[PDB]
C-alpha cells in the first residue's frame, strides 16, 4: 500500500473527488473546490507546518494536483462502462 494514497482518503473523501464503491483505489474528478480539499489534504497530511522554504505544501498540492490531473479527464470510471453493474 502507498502512504500518499492514504492521505487521499480523507482528503479526497471530503467529497472533492469522486470514487466508486467497487473502486476504492480509483480517483475521479468532480470538479469540486479543489481548495477545500488541498486544505483537507494539508490537515491530514500534517499539522500547520507553515514554516521556511524548509517546509513545501507544494509537494502536497503536487500530490492532489497530480493524483488530480494523472485522473484528470475521467468524470467515470472505466471500469463500470468497461463491465456490467449488478
Ligand atoms: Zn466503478
Amino acid at each position: 500500500e502507498d502512504q500518499e494514497q492514504w492521505a487521499m482518503q480523507t482528503l479526497m473523501g471530503s467529497g472533492v473527488l469522486a470514487r466508486c464503491r467497487i473502486h476504492n483505489d480509483v480517483i475521479l474528478d468532480s470538479g469540486n473546490d479543489a481548495s477545500s480539499a488541498y486544505k483537507l489534504g494539508t490537515y491530514l497530511y500534517q499539522k500547520d507546518n507553515s514554516c521556511n522554504l524548509f517546509n513545501t505544501l507544494t509537494e502536497a498540492r503536487d500530490a492532489i494536483k497530480d493524483a488530480y490531473e494523472s485522473y484528470c479527464g475521467i468524470d467515470d470510471c472505466p471500469q463500470c462502462s468497461k463491465y456490467i453493474d449488478d
